[PDB]
């Protein structure tokens, strides 16, 4: 429940890989659809994310992401820690399927299923959640 | 000042397309670099951004950016409205010009000057502005 504490995770859908943020506190999470499974994408992403959210720590379900020096310049620069029961992949596939035959791309399907899980109450939603969480935790 | 009033613009640098979105209220910003200034990609930026966020209008500078059939997809699906004093591309590119030695790829300097200009205070940061908007606005 430590507002700084961040899921990371890769999921693969049709051949394709996607990469699950999930903020532990609130259950919100954002995601990205990438062309491949490596430290580079990782490293990018967690910049992506640190600017955005005040991310102090890190899980992961697989530690080995986490081994490539690109990944460590970037945890290194936004002054993020590794830290050493979801499972959103599955509830996001859950998503993805209901709204797949909307849209062409996966990616699309992806962040329409992160805006439905985010949005949803069930009574905040998580993206409610993780605002009053954050801004409480502020002052 | 209205808190779900967001504002989204393409900045040119290095022949390549930096989008910008900036949270009105608070100063707040996500970008992204894209390959080409279409209506594709836009469109799937704001649907990550709605998402992530409670948007409700989107302004811009250029409003043939959102003439697209896919850029009006994204915002039917959303129910994001389009509206009709930054000027943050010039301090983001200010930003971004500082530490663009210390990558190799402009994402990642784009990326480092998102978070630079997020966390900066001048006495919230932007980032803690935003959160707080949202929250209050919440209840
Ligand atoms: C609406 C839309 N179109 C396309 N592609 C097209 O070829 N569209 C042309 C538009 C002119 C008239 C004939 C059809 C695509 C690819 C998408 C989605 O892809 C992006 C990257 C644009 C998001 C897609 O994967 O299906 C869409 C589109 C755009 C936004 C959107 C949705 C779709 C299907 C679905 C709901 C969420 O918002
Ligand atoms: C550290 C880093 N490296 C590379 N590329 C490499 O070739 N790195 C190898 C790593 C093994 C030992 C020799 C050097 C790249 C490309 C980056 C950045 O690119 C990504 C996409 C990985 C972010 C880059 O554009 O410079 C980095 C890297 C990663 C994270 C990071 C920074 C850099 C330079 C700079 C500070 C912010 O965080």
């Amino acid at each position: 429940c430590s507002p700084g504490i961040w899921q990371l995770d890769c999921t693969h859908l049709e051949g394709k890989v996607i990469l699950v943020a999930v903020h532990v506190a609130s259950g919100y999470i954002e995601a990205e659809v990438i062309p491949a499974e490596t430290g580079q994408e990782t490293a990018y992403f967690l910049l992506k994310l640190a600017g955005r959210w005040p991310v102090k720590t890190v899980h992961t379900d697989n530690g080995s992401n986490f081994t490539s020096t690109t990944v460590k310049a970037a945890c290194w620069w936004a002054g993020i820690k590794q830290e050493f029961i979801e499972s959103m992949n599955k509830e996001l596939k859950k998503i993805i399927g209901q709204v797949r035959d909307q849209a062409e791309h996966l990616k699309t399907a992806v962040q329409m299923a992160v805006f439905i899980h985010n949005k949803k109450r069930k009574g905040y939603s998580a993206g409610e959640r993780i605002v009053d969480i954050i801004a409480t935790d502020i002052q």
